[PDB]
């Protein structure tokens, strides 16, 4: 209270330049080719700034990142944030109008391409950091105030038109100083993983880079337990999150995966108690930590620390506020809960609320409203989020009453999806679930319309993580005595060689799917490729990678040859 005031929060890049004077020498960034201190970070971000400011000499404009984690793109955030400007990270990985939508809506004006490969762009202006000219000597960088935009995220965006979120330095310098829920120390050492697109990506980095401790980027490739353990042991890796499912993944593989780690965060949906239990038998020490919160708050809204009692529950508590940010449980009157075990929405007030929705005044009106805390009236943002509280006072997430799905950490509005899909030419109707197979998520989609119609061009324009792991075509949606579509029906519905019928059982089992002779369109996904991979390295294997026998092999035809190259496909089953 009095810090739910963002102005009572300094800027990303004064609290950085006081951790570069303290700590000139500390590790800022470990990648494969070395460390960067403080002081060279902060010369390299001066650097690139003094080009910024020369072509965006006034405060205030979105500026485009594109490239897996490096050295580079670290310090082009930096320089983007000293110029006074914000960044937008821009996925090549994702259709061109996608991109070109997100652009325009931001107004962005150039893309900073920091990729190590060729940039396919083609209709966007990227200029390439590397090697940069080195602009003019300096600039004297403008004093801006905390509500400055540090970066924007987008809304889901399913109806096709994506709404951007403007976080502020504050909401990262709230994120990263004063609080107990983790310990922000010189000595950390985060993994910086998660995609740049979301929020979590905020917590990774400034967490470090604002408290004096070192990024250790993963340049590896996909976050899995070689490349974990490698980031931890190599690197010195202390720190990381993890979306929950990943998290849920990880420790099914591989448990001692996580040994080395003294915090980890995960989050980003509800937790399943049986993997945490099982890190945490198997970790004693380990500070773990609940992290909730939407995007509209910048990446916490509350957070809990794990404890041994808490292992008994049927879920596990989100906990309390952080510093800087404070919420209120609403009954359906606009009264706040002050008692246990009764249902509310979850509302939240402070340092991280950000913006609003740009070009979008009507949802911005709609959960961006002004509400009374304690005796002030303040700016709030309702979550839409169903909590409780329990015995201790402490939030316990129950869910929610839209159709918003969280999809292996994504956010999707799932209505307005199914809805783009009955719009297809020739689809009657369309369903949408999420599964909760494996510790996985899963997004399935059922179709009716003529026998040609699959929406290919639809999933083409679909940013990857929105696309359906399986597109089937049925009959007709399932309904029930009631009107409503019949779930269990669906999923139920859902379900030639020596060795090529043994593949076609396993990914059976594996996915929930069918059989007849493609993994990615049969229900697999990123996680599951991960798990059978797992499989196939138990079994002998391990020259077989996530990459060769799955992506190039996704047939069954290509991975029923691939896997009878080295092995029978009947011993996976017991492995
Ligand atoms: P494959 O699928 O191709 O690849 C696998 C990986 C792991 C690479 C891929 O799936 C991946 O990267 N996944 C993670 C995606 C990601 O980085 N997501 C961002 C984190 S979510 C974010 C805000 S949010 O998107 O708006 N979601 C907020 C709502 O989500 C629910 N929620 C959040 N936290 C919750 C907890 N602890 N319990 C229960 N529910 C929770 C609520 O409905 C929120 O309103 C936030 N900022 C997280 C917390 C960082």
């Amino acid at each position: 209270n009095s810090l739910l005031d963002l102005y009572a929060h300094p800027t990303v890049v004064a609290r950085f330049s006081e951790m570069a004077a303290l700590h000139p020498h500390r590790e800022a960034i470990r990648d494969r080719f070395g460390s960067v201190d403080y002081r060279q970070l902060l010369d390299s971000a001066e650097q690139l700034s003094d080009y910024l400011l020369e072509h965006y000499p006034q405060p205030g404009v979105c500026l485009g990142v594109y490239g897996e984690y490096s050295r580079e793109s670290i310090t082009c955030l930096l320089a983007i944030l000293l110029s006074g400007h914000h960044y937008l990270y821009i996925d090549l990985k994702q259709p061109a109008a996608w991109n070109a939508e997100l652009c325009r809506q931001v107004d962005c004006r150039l893309i900073l391409d920091c990729s190590t490969t060729p940039t396919p762009a083609n209709g966007l202006p990227c200029v390439p950091v590397r090697h940069l000219p080195a602009a003019p000597a300096s600039v004297a960088r403008p004093c801006f105030a905390a509500d400055q935009i540090a970066y924007i995220n987008f809304s889901s965006g399913t109806t096709g038109r994506p709404k951007a979120i403007a976080c502020t330095h504050a909401g990262i310098t709230r994120l990263c100083l004063g609080q107990s829920f983790l310990a922000f120390a010189p000595q950390m050492r985060f993994l910086v993983n998660s995609p740049l697109s979301f929020d979590a990506a905020t917590l990774e980095i400034w967490g470090a880079l604002l408290n004096g401790g070192c990024c250790v980027l993963n340049d590896l490739g996909p976050l899995d337990p070689g490349v974990l353990r490698q980031l931890i042991g190599e690197r010195g890796a202390d720190s990381a999150w993890l979306t929950a499912s990943l998290f849920n993944t990880l420790v099914d593989l591989d448990p001692d995966c996580l040994g080395g780690l003294r915090q980890l965060l995960t989050g980003g949906d509800i937790l399943s108690v049986p993997h945490v239990r099982r890190a945490l038998l198997r970790h004693p020490r380990l500070h773990l930590v609940n992290g909730y919160g939407p995007t509209e708050n910048t990446t916490f809204t509350c957070c809990h620390v794990v404890t041994d009692d808490d292992l008994e529950e049927d879920d596990i508590p989100i906990g309390k506020a952080i510093a800087g940010t404070a919420v209120l449980l609403l009954d359906e009157h606009g009264q706040e809960i002050a008692e246990p075990d009764r249902a509310g929405e979850i509302v939240a007030f402070g340092a991280g609320l950000a913006q609003g929705y740009r070009n979008d005044a009507a949802r911005t009106r709609a959960s961006f409203v002004e509400l009374p805390y304690r005796g002030r009236l303040l700016r709030a943002y309702r979550t839409g989020d169903r909590a409780r509280y329990d015995e201790q006072g402490r939030l316990r997430f129950i869910g929610r009453g839209d159709g918003q799905v969280k999809l292996n950490g994504y956010r999707l509005d799932l209505p307005a999806l199914e809805q783009r899909f009955r719009r297809q030419p020739g689809i009657l109707d369309c369903a949408l679930l999420v599964r909760e197979r494996n510790g996985v998520k899963q997004l399935l989609c059922a179709w009716t319309g003529k026998a040609d119609a699959s929406p290919q061009a639809l999933l083409r324009q679909l940013p990857t993580w929105q696309r359906p792991h399986a597109c089937v075509r049925v009959e007709a949606l399932p309904l029930t005595a009631h009107g409503k579509l019949d779930r269990a029906a669906l999923l139920r519905r859902l379900e030639l060689d020596p060795d090529q019928r043994g593949c076609a059982q396993l990914w059976s089992e594996l996915l929930g799917c069918e059989v007849g002779a493609d993994f990615f369109l049969c229900g697999g996904n990123s996680l599951l490729a991960l798990q059978l991979v797992a499989l196939c390295q138990s079994a002998g294997a391990g020259a077989n990678l996530g990459l060769a026998d799955l992506q190039a092999n996704s047939r069954l035809d290509q991975f029923s040859r691939l896997l009878r190259s080295h092995g029978l496909a009947p011993e996976r089953l017991l492995e």
